[PDB]
């Protein structure tokens, strides 16, 4: 919350005119009105494809092969226009035109006068229009040009060509996945995809309020919190304005500090008592405190500005392991409030290919993580930076955020122009997000002399967020028990996933009626053209095999043969994904304290696709979601393979000790393999017993009770291939998951 | 000396108009004349507060709380104007408008045409006005805006906020102490604070004459000196102009070299015989030689330009100790002409808060160091860079100069705009000062990846002064014999000082009549509001205690109780400061060769204040000045504490051996504790004898004669608290210092 003099939204109906971009891009109002184009109603925030579909000019790109029909619009220009009433501006006040998101290359005009030139999709754009606004009706015009064609204004270095990220993405500041990935369709799009507002500021105003946790003592319920305050302050207001700082929780005032403003920038250090620390899920309460700062006239009591947010008292340290594999990726552990935490969570990918719809998905998507009980989320550099509300929800629910800078699988320019653009982006996003307690790490998402990840980004963190760690960087897909996974040396794995066919409901909504069944002409293993598109084929290339073949290969390994029936194939594919991902999480939790975290890929699709996500774009939870839920508990009893049997363990990702009883039985026959009490020491893995080796194939059920609550888990023993109907019976008689 | 065609001073009477700075700063002549302001006569060089006090508009800021009454003028603009006669400029010549100092942000106009925009207080500003001058009467207008308000044109990084240096100082190039320190009042000020002149240059002119000592052989009386000469030289003058280089001493010509100018830039190497090396005080003579270079027409004999200065033949090396505490601050020793020198001197702080008065203090202030026998001075980065005359005096008197770049206790921007401003400043000051033999070190005055001190400043020294070392960087205040001081591991200490009450004369001139006595309402230890201001309270904050409490605490430790009488308190406070600082110097001299230097804080106040300086702004020498003088001799007999007694030593900071006799007696009783001859080997500490432990408290007198000259020192033995009147008797009967 930032209480300016007034904020007037410019969201709603606009006028949108679009036309093919000429050889010389249109950049003036006169050229845009003279161009031969189509005029339609538009909604802001929005994407131009949404407006075009509303007008009946494009088909639903979510269905079948319709995504490729948007290709011609990548070479189009987009002319937004609307009128607005000028807000009241008194002498000394400033009128700011604020864009939450312009996608991407645009000239902005107010009353026919250019006020800005935008060229970054991922950050806000603010323009002082105090001197160009006129009383009465005003004109706002935004002329966007083709993002794809802008790439040809640049000469690429050798290593920027031929990467998985598109060459078109290398020289521009846009979300790399919009050009197409293996988990996101190619849909470059364009538009005013976040809020557009008009702000009136007083001559006295808060420029930035940077809250920093200097120290925390959770057991003594104390914390030292610093406020780095920067203001605009006319000199006549020096010694005549006071800052009022208020810390409170649930309306109860914790602390109130007033201080005379004698200079524009100040550091205030608050030594607080009776306050609780912020903890991630499992390790404690996500305690948040409302922190408000106001600039108040000492004589009149006039409130010139007020900034309010919810902060959390916590410290973060990235402890790097240089004894075993020094300097390797993943040889670290997060230290929160002085405690070593085991991280378990998901990678965060785009919520929608049409990113103006991201905000409408944020609440339900975060709720998936809350149900999952993730304590961490990695925001993938192929996506846009999420908005403030996403971080407020992570603050509220105790989910740590690992934030990549928006860069994909590729190398980037070492030259001055790209560095200046990235520095501007990094400063903007760091200043915007650095006050959220959930945010715990910045990553360059990147041999060691790369200017971008080792100089530009590290310099911004050095100057603007020294309290947070910065990281320059971070058989296969066969049997999930392959040594490739079970002998992986990484303490902290950040990208691990397994393919899974979506639920039938989602299949019938995605494909044309005749394309719902995957086998073209009935031959199993041969995907039709629509399934090839939904494997995420970036360009319309007619071929056989490729990514989709992963689904059938894993099913063959586990169950011997690919079921011809569709529903049997869904259950088989979803069962393979479920067992694989459950095994990975149980493997890393079971090998603590050497293993320090597992971030799996991924919890939710950003588009109706066939992918390794465990829930789809429309909210359809695959079987893996429920398996994963049972191995993400704060205290979890699980079984790992052992040299001469199985090791029954219990993992504890909390700061408390727990007692309970655990029973292990063979599902098929019912024989009790083990039963006894266990003591789960805090924040550690504990071995309960070594179970004797079972005969042949089968499934063990794990029932344990902790503090009067019943929990369940299972272990599939034996060696594949299994009979699919035998596995179905084992699951059904196990009594945990619906089939 | 630089003999241009002509130099016409613009110093003298100007017209000064001042007014509050509007929200949009005034930057044009029309806006300045239209603004509602006050017009007064002004003197250049000057400060606007001097002109305002001359007009009777401000009270004497040196007295009482008057310093705070200048606060409103920090938000003012200052419009300087005068007329001048155009000097004669023939074809091909250039007319340069030269500013020695503009404080700070100003637009400069000649005849209504902008010729420059200044934004750095600390360096010269030269503008080519050849094309804008008109014959007859010309107009010069300088429009200065508020330095404080300029800081709000910048966004600060986290570590630039909350330091001891003001946030207002972080983004601008001004002397950090002008915003207020603990030893300098807050007095931002403004004005043309150094000379303003008009220079006429020939088409053939000397751009730079860089004298470099390649080698020196003091015993053979030889030296190899390089001249790096850069000129402006029209091509028609190529092969038609000769450089005439002349080295001389006391009018006697040492060497004359003529060389035809065939290109604009040249290196000349002079191999000199019969020349003596330059040495700092004690280690030899500060031999200087006049070095003149002229550009002369080979046919007509016309002298196009002449540059003259006094140079000294010396080499400097900074030997760093990496065996004991490798890389620590102060683990080094200066090597001058191949000889390890022990440095002893003072930190150099502003000579005046109104810096246009600095030049009038330079001679007397340097003379304090000559009387003290300092061989080094550290120019503190909180001050401006001193002008050429200060370095000429240090050249003449053999005082090495350690020069900080003008930065205070704080962190600075890592971004391009600040680096470019600092690079421009560093290049200017390095080129201006690099030819002075007294200058021996550049310091960044600064964890190790700070762009400013580790990249920008080091690059300038690398390119423009590779012959001089560059350094990135450099209980407490209780009993001066606390282990904090006696167990300090630093070989070279650069900031050590002790508080001392100024002489009564200075107290009666500083304070109002009713505020001369420090105890408000008579209660000892409680400072009145005027003494709180003169402790150096930056902002008018009514409080009790703080810095001033240091004075009373040290007096309590040494003498048991704070004297209620003022004169007794002055003697007690000045005696504590005197014994403390004498002990520190004797401690470092007595522990050679491990200890390599001591630079103490400080010899002279820059404002009437209560501080740790040993002499005040008006020249009042505290008792510490005379104590310090007796332990700064070239050869000094002194006493250090020993394990089971006292160690009588003699330190030698020369290259010569000395013989003498020394007598040690207990003052009170008169018993001879020791008497014998000693041999003081050159450039080393020598132990004379271990004296037996004395009983109780008392004072030892040290009388020694060297080459027919009598010298005196003393040692206060026993443990505090002492009786103040007993100490007074000991000093009086000791017969060294007046009370």
């Amino acid at each position: 919350s930032h209480m300016f003099v007034s904020e007037q939204s410019l969201n709603g109906r606009w006028t949108l005119k679009f036309f093919p971009q000429p050889a010389v891009p249109v950049m003036t109002i006169e050229g845009a009105e003279a161009a031969n184009g189509i005029v339609v109603d538009a909604v802001v925030p929005g994407n131009v494809e949404i407006d075009m579909e509303a007008a009946g000019l494009v088909e639903d790109p979510m269905v079948g092969n319709n995504i490729y029909k948007l290709r011609p619009y990548e070479g189009y220009q987009w002319y937004y226009s609307r009128t607005f009433a000028a807000p009241v501006v008194t002498e000394g006040q400033r009128l700011v035109l604020h864009f939450g998101g312009i996608d991407t290359f645009a000239e902005v005009y107010v009353n026919g006068i250019k006020v800005g030139s935008a060229d970054n999709m991922l950050i806000e754009h603010d323009y002082d229009i105090t001197s160009v606004v006129k009383e009465g009706e005003n004109r706002l015009d935004v002329i966007i040009r083709s993002s794809v064609m802008e790439a040809q204004n640049h000469f690429l270095g050798t290593l920027s060509i031929g990467n998985f990220s598109n060459e078109e993405s290398a020289p521009v500041r846009r979300a790399p996945s919009t050009y197409g990935w293996d988990i996101m369709p190619r849909l470059v799009s364009a538009g005013l995809w976040r809020d557009v507002t008009l702000r009136v500021e007083n001559p006295v105003t808060i420029v930035d309020a940077n809250w920093v946790t200097l120290s925390v003592n959770p057991k003594a319920r104390e914390a030292s919190e610093s406020l780095y305050l920067q203001t605009r302050l006319p000199f006549e207001m020096h010694d005549k304005v006071k800052a009022v700082i208020t810390i409170s929780r649930d309306g109860r005032q914790i602390l109130r500090k007033e201080a005379l403003m004698r200079k524009f920038a100040n550091l205030f250090t608050l030594n607080l008592s009776g306050v609780d620390a912020w903890w991630p899920r499992g390790y404690g309460e996500p305690a948040l405190y409302t922190a408000e700062v106001s600039l108040v006239d000492v004589t009149s009591g006039k409130i010139y500005d007020t900034k309010t947010s919810k902060i959390g008292f916590r410290t973060v340290k990235l402890e790097l392991d240089e004894v075993n594999l020094p300097g390797q990726p993943g040889q670290f552990q997060f230290i929160i409030n002085g405690e070593p935490v085991f991280a378990k969570g998901t990678n965060w990918v785009p919520l929608d290919a049409l990113h103006s719809r991201d905000a409408s998905h944020v609440e339900e998507a975060v709720q998936l993580m809350v149900e999952m009980n993730c304590n961490i989320v990695r925001c993938w550099g192929g996506n846009v930076y999420e908005d403030t509300h996403f971080f407020e929800l992570c603050d509220k629910y105790g989910i740590m955020v690992w934030q990549d800078f928006a860069m994909g699988c590729g190398n980037y320019s070492q030259r001055d122009n790209f560095a200046a653009a990235l520095e501007k982006e990094a400063i903007s996003v760091v200043v915007k997000l650095r006050n959220h307690p959930s945010l715990i790490l910045w990553s360059g998402n990147n041999p060691n002399n790369d200017r971008v990840s080792r100089q530009v980004l590290s310099r911004v963190i050095y100057e603007f967020d020294p309290t947070r760690p910065y990281l320059p960087s971070s058989g296969p897909r066969g049997y999930y028990k392959d040594p490739f996974y079970t002998e992986n040396p990484s303490q902290f794995v950040s990208e691990i996933g397994y393919h899974g066919c979506p639920n039938r409901e989602t299949l019938e909504r995605m494909f044309s009626p005749d394309s719902v069944n995957p086998w073209q002409n009935g031959v199993v293993g041969m995907w039709n053209d629509e399934w090839q598109t939904k494997a995420n084929r970036i360009y319309d290339d007619k071929f056989q095999g490729g990514r989709n073949d992963l689904m059938t290969n894993q099913v063959r390994i586990i169950f011997g043969e690919v079921p011809a029936d569709l529903d049997d194939f869904i259950f088989a594919s979803q069962s393979v994904q479920a067992e694989a991902m459950k095994f990975f999480v149980e493997l890393w939790r079971g090998r603590r304290p050497y293993r320090t975290g597992i971030i799996w890929w991924n919890i939710r699709d950003g588009w109706p696709l066939l992918s390794d996500a465990i829930s789809d774009y429309w909210g359809g939870k695959k079987q893996a979601f429920y398996y994963m839920q049972n191995v993400h508990h704060d205290v979890c009893c699980l079984i790992n393979p052992a040299a001469n049997g199985y090791m029954l363990k219990v993992d504890n990702n909390t700061l408390k000790d727990f007692e309970g009883v655990v029973e292990v039985k063979d599902v098929a026959s019912g024989k009790q393999v083990f039963k006894g009490k266990f003591v789960s020491k805090a924040n550690q893995m504990s071995e309960i017993a070594t179970l004797p080796m079972q005969k042949g194939q089968g499934m063990l059920v794990i029932s344990y009770r902790i503090e009067g609550n019943e929990y369940f888990n299972h272990y599939l023993y034996g060696e594949p291939p299994y009979k699919l109907d035998q596995y179905r019976k084992w699951v059904k008689k196990c009594g945990i998951y619906e089939l």
